[PDB]
């Protein structure tokens, strides 16, 4: 429902919301109720006014004026009793000054609490939720994390709740205040004008609807326009993933082509955001100004006729009609905001109320004392919640004497410690309980098996604060007394002294962590501080270093003893000295032996070791779009002074009541009223024009901005595709949202400038021109009521942004408190990481207090200064008609056409895209368009024709990596050869075999070492003739998301693409029989949903890619990278049977890979030793040589 989103209201909470919802509702009757005294006032100058007109002349009163010139003062000789000073405008704006500015303090200090008791009052139950929520997380099984994720229920933690901060907090208290001027919008009316508010309020729907899809659209057109972007969002972070082999061809040219088309599905899904977000206001203000047609018009029939209405009856019943569905089309953007929280707070509620399986918390359970630990294993089958199909155990009978080791053999991944996390209880086994001296492990205290028990990861993980502390995290109870102990015994008492400082070190996770084989020297002290009664270690040498590898084996085989150890073997000759080995092959314990028990059999383990124990530039890159900026400009002043020519045109239908001779007004009446008309075909015309040409010009830039961005980005070099400041990860997402805040620039700022520039100085010819006295006065209130339209929204979006910055600290704990679940849960409890989320909660609950009370002030403020705005002039305007000769009609004129003009200086203001943030956004552009790269292909193109002939030479060339800058000088090396010949690199894996050749492509550049084709300077040579002549095959498979063919066709890059060797690259690199035993012949798609073939398969097509082609040198760069003893065997009949005409590079890793082709230079260093053949490595050492031996 949607009054469960309360659920969590307490009772102070309960109180502090109806308080702030009482002074909503009363707030909110003041902007249709405040037409009441606006509606006696219109009425009592035009009382003042009609008398003194008819004063002026001695007419048909010939010997006399009316009552005026003492005829109420004799005795009793009041011929009418009306015309007199009996209306005294000064004794009579007093008292209209009174009352406007008595409600612009209970304006004031009522919306200062419809809104500083909501947001404490939302704010004080999302501490309670958030804190809630993330008590009963950590009580789940292990199990269900394992089917959801840690970067999801990061998500459903801080951006899944503020969703319903939002459902609560001022847009519920900024709702019982816009929809209850609705019914005392419009129920006001029918309180007096219920045959003239209906002839209203039978067009009022329709502008109901179109006040609503304005705001409602902006937070709609999102999402809607985000997504028909990203059919290119793939196409761009498809060639930046693969950017190596892209620019391994040369195919640059037409790679734009492929982002020049996939372009404009987003250059016509944002030109119809301008139409449908600049036709909706102007389809109120045609509705607005045409209902004053029909108001004035058939308004005029009865105030004339019937006398039932008085001329200030008739600006108030529909003046409390137009404000009476401005809000309830206004209140559609606050009531999408229920639906969003409401649908997105069916998971939260979901998680508070699931009630575990095992609680890990301590209470309903079975407490046994003086343990010794007979451990069981009786008949188990076991799924997992993830994989519920595999049976991982079956039938698993074995012992576990207590007092001694044990091991477990596995083959290479059959119940390697499954069967040992059920020992923890990770897992309730389905069938066949385990059960512990007694007892069974189920049905017991979780708090208490689990401080019996010590477990030692596969990985290290240590948390974040001092690991002298780290390790007290198993027994709470422990000092630094007792602590010292345990890192003496496991290893860390070195490491005391070589440690910065003495038992205080932050850094285990802060400042600079320790190394992968050392971490786990912590996390045995950890274990054995506890005193525990149960060691469980499951591969602590899985992946860690040589050096430390033998090191805390020392810690187990020889130190540790003393109780029991179940154990598993990463190698088994650790354990060949040990009780029990207890291996298996599928689910059953078979052997249950020691080493010479199985000398005599096959078993597990024996079977293993007979084979492993052997500015101005926005403008003028927009120069061809001056029409579409021009034509939206002329289209900007004449809808930027509608609104000053509305003041003029409102006031003037006011003053027309009082002129006296009858047939005039019906004449004078309709002469007005058909402006309105007028003003309605113009401002429809010239509001669409205004949201059209401003979103083509702002779409026809972003759309050229984008072409030439991706022509460029693909232009340069690989030396900053591995960058860390602008990985593919960010140089795709810049692309997408940096190239939108760049029209915001150019196309829809000069209609602010000019818009709100017309808009201001043709109120100030119509406010000084009538009555320059009295526009001194209101002018003063011209900053504060403009310059308030647009100060909260700079405050509040700069104000979710420092509580995102006091939540990040949150999203710490959160973080290193899921993501090692299996941890937490093993050592001790988590009492601590829930206890630590409390004491971090109240930091972002003292700043949404202070998001009260100063978006009170800011909000009652700003509500409160247009009332009394028309309280201080008034005051003086009552002034001015008294005693000075400005008729009645010129103080409606002045005041609102400077409130007016004041407003919609602002409110046009808002809808600005931040200037600041698009020239900081523009000139992180122009350096990527205009950058001078090192080595380029758009550079000199005309250093060429040199026929190859494999003459291709080093001289002693040192290498960098000026990106990754791991050494700082790689080894000189001089390699010459002759055509048709291999080079053969085999020795140093780690830069210094493949990167000296793929040196030789142009992707890096020599250090020094200058390299040579026929005697020439190979820098010297453009790229274009020089990658065109070549041709590689890529270590890792990458691909495009294209068919078989079109990366077949993608072999060239400006040649004509051959129909000839399709048929024959497709013999002659092993795949003419693959490409038929699919069902299809072209159409097997291989990235985007088709085959998920494998890299024996996927590469086969990359060695018919080059194949097609006529090179000169061939870069066999390490193929054969994949196990499949098959695929791997037969792809090398592709690398052997392209030969004769190549001369070639092919590295042989392996000994089934030729080695029998030519020579070999590199080593370890990347130096030129041992050049000889493979029949002169015997002598000295070898490669063949040192795998032997
Ligand atoms: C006079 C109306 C409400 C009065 C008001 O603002 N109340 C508080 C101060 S006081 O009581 O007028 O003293 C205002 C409120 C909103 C205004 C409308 C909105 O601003 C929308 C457009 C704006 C255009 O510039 C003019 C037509 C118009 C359709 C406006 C006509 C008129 O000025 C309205 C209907």
């Amino acid at each position: 429902g949607f009054f469960q989103l309360f659920r969590f209201s307490s009772s102070t909470d309960i109180w502090l919301m109806f308080v702030g919802s009482l002074c909503a509702f009363l707030h909110g009757i003041a902007q249709p109720g405040v037409l009441l005294i606006f509606g006696t006032m219109t009425d009592v100058f035009i009382d003042y006014d009609v008398e003194l007109q008819e004063l002026q002349i001695p007419g048909k009163a010939c010997v006399n004026n009316t009552i005026v010139w003492t005829n109420s003062s004799l005795n009793q000789n009041m011929t009418n009793g009306t015309r007199c000073g009996l209306l005294n405008i000064e004794s009579e704006m007093i008292k209209f000054a009174s009352y406007y500015a008595g409600i612009a303090v209970a304006v004031l200090i009522t919306g200062y609490i419809q809104i500083c008791f909501w947001v404490i009052a939302a704010a004080r139950q999302i501490q309670k939720m958030r804190k809630f929520y993330f008590r009963r997380i950590m009580r789940m099984e292990i199990g269900w994390f394992d089917c959801n994720s840690v970067g999801e229920l990061n998500t459903r933690f801080s951006d899944d709740i503020n969703k319903i901060n939002d459902a609560i907090a001022d847009q519920m208290a900024l709702f019982i205040q816009r929809m209850t001027s609705t019914i005392c919008g419009f129920l006001l009316g029918f309180f007096r004008g219920w045959k003239l508010t209906l002839v209203i309020i039978s067009v009022s729907p329709l502008i109901g609807i179109g006040a609503a899809t304005i705001g409602l659209s902006v937070s709609k057109f999102t999402d809607y326009e985000l997504k028909a972007y990203a059919k290119a969002g793939v196409v761009a972070d498809e060639v930046i993933s693969s950017m190596r082999t892209v620019a391994a061809f040369g195919g640059e040219k037409r790679e734009v082509e492929r982002y020049e088309k996939n372009l404009v599905f987003a250059q016509r899904w944002g030109i119809r955001k301008g139409i449908v977000m600049g036709f909706f206001t102007g389809f109120v203000w045609c509705l607005i100004f045409l209902c004053y047609a029909l108001a004035f018009w058939y308004g005029s029939t009865l105030v004339l006729d019937e006398g039932e209405y008085t001329p200030g009856t008739l600006v108030q019943i529909f003046l409390s009609v137009i404000v009476g569905a401005l809000n309830l089309g206004n209140a559609s953007p606050c009531l999408e905001a229920f639906a969003t929280g409401r649908a997105a707070a069916t998971s939260i509620f979901e998680t508070i109320d699931r009630k575990p399986i095992i609680d890990c918390m301590s209470e309903d359970g079975y407490k046994l004392d003086r343990i010794k630990g007979e451990i069981e294993f009786h008949n188990v089958t076991f799924h997992y919640p993830s994989r519920p199909e595999v049976k991982i155990l079956n039938d698993l009978n074995m012992v576990i004497k207590p007092g001694e080791m044990t091991a477990l053999v596995g083959p290479s991944g059959a119940g390697k410690s499954t069967a040992l996390q059920l020992i923890q209880r990770f897992y309730d086994p389905c069938e066949g309980m385990v059960t512990v001296d007694g007892h069974d492990i189920r049905s017991l205290n979780i708090q208490w098996l689990r401080d019996q028990i010590g477990i030692v990861e596969q990985e290290p993980v240590l948390f974040s604060t001092t690991i002298a502390e780290n390790i007290r995290y198993g027994r709470e109870d422990a000092t630094m007394e007792d602590i010292v102990q345990a890192a003496k015994e496991a290893n860390a008492y070195n490491f005391i002294m070589d440690l910065p400082q003495q038992f205080d070190t932050l850094v285990g996770e802060g400042g600079g962590q320790m190394s992968g084989g050392q971490k786990q020297r912590v996390a045995i002290a950890r274990a054995l501080i506890r005193n525990p009664k149960i060691l469980l270690l499951d591969m602590a040498t899985s992946a860690l270093d040589n050096e430390s590898e033998a090191m805390v084996q020392e810690v187990l085989s020889k130190i540790q003893h003393g109780h029991t150890i179940i154990s598993v073997a990463h190698r088994l000759s650790t354990v060949r000295a040990a009780d029990t080995i207890i291996g298996f092959e599928h689910g059953t314990a078979v052997e249950r032996g020691t080493h010479e028990e199985l000398l005599e059999r096959k078993g597990v383990y024996f079977t293993l070791v007979t084979l492993q124990s052997q500015v101005r530039r926005i403008l003028k890159f927009s120069a061809p779009e001056w029409p579409y900026m021009l034509v939206g400009s002329v289209g900007a002043a004449v809808n930027g002074t509608v609104t000053p020519l509305y003041a003029f045109l409102f006031s003037q239908i006011l003053g027309t009541f009082s002129i006296p001779d009858k047939e005039e007004q019906r004449s004078q009446i309709n002469g007005v009223c058909l402006l309105f008309v007028a003003m309605g075909c113009v401002s429809l015309f010239t509001q669409f024009l205004q949201g059209y040409a401003f979103a083509k010009s702002g779409e026809l830039l972003t759309k050229r901005l984008r072409k030439f961005g991706f022509r460029a980005m693909l232009g340069q070099d690989i030396a900053w595709f591995d960058d860390l400041r602008n990985s593919p990860g960010a140089l795709t997402t810049r692309l997408a949202t940096d190239a939108s805040q760049v029209q915001g620039a150019a196309g829809s700022q000069i209609g602010m400038i000019v818009n709100s520039f017309t808009n201001v100085t043709v109120a100030m010819i119509i406010a000084f021109s009538f009555s320059w006295k009295l526009s001194l006065v209101i002018l003063c209130f011209f900053p504060f009521l403009a310059l308030s339209g647009a100060t909260q929204t700079r405050m509040l979006t700069g104000f979710a942004s420092r509580d995102k910055q006091a939540l990040e600290m949150v999203g710490q704990i959160t973080n290193e408190a899921l993501s090692n679940i299996r941890t937490v849960a093993g050592i001790g409890k988590e009492r601590r990481f829930i206890e630590a989320l409390e004491t971090e909660l109240e930091k972002p609950f003292k700043t949404a207090i202070q998001k009260a009370n100063i978006y009170g002030f800011c909000f009652a403020f700003a509500q409160c200064i247009m009332f009394i705005a028309n309280s201080a002039s008034y005051r003086y305007g009552g002034y001015l008609i008294s005693n000075e000769g400005l008729h009645f009609s010129y103080v409606f004129r002045v005041i609102s056409a400077v409130v007016l003009s004041a407003t919609a200086l602002g409110r046009a203001f808002s809808y600005t895209p931040s200037y600041a943030k698009a020239k900081i956004s523009a000139a992180r552009f122009f350096q990527l368009l205009d950058r001078q790269p090192p080595i380029s292909v758009y550079n000199t193109a005309g250093e060429k024709w040199d026929n190859f002939q494999g003459k291709i030479d080093f001289v002693d060339c040192k290498f960098t990596y000026p990106s990754r800058p791991d050494s700082q000088v790689l080894n000189g090396l001089s390699v010459s050869i002759s055509p048709g010949q291999t080079l053969a690199f085999v020795g140093s894996s780690g830069c210094g075999k493949s990167t000296s050749i793929q040196l030789l492509e142009r992707f890096y550049d020599p250090d020094q070492g200058k390299v040579m084709i026929d005697g020439h300077d190979s820098k010297k040579v453009n790229v274009q003739f020089l990658r065109s002549n070549i041709g590689i095959v890529s270590q890792e498979p990458v691909l495009f998301a294209c068919s078989i063919m079109d990366n077949i066709k993608y072999g060239d890059n400006t040649k004509e693409i051959p129909m000839e060797r399709v048929i024959a690259a497709a013999k002659q690199a092993q795949l003419h029989d693959f490409v038929m035993s699919l069902p299809e012949k072209y159409e097997t798609n291989v990235g985007s949903q088709g085959s998920q073939l494998s890299r024996g398969e996927k590469q086969r097509i990359a060695i018919a890619r080059a194949i097609v082609r006529d090179p000169k040198i061939l870069l066999l760069d390490e193929a054969t990278s994949a196990l499949d003893t098959e695929s791997e065997k037969t792809v090398q009949v592709a690398l052997d049977k392209a030969r004769e005409g190549r001369t070639c590079i092919v590295i042989a890793h392996r000994l089934s890979t030729i080695q029998n082709a030519d020579i070999i230079a590199v080593m370890a260093q990347g130096v030129v030793i041992e050049k000889g053949t493979h029949e002169e490595l015997m002598a000295q050492k070898g490669a063949y040589y040192k795998l032997v031996t």
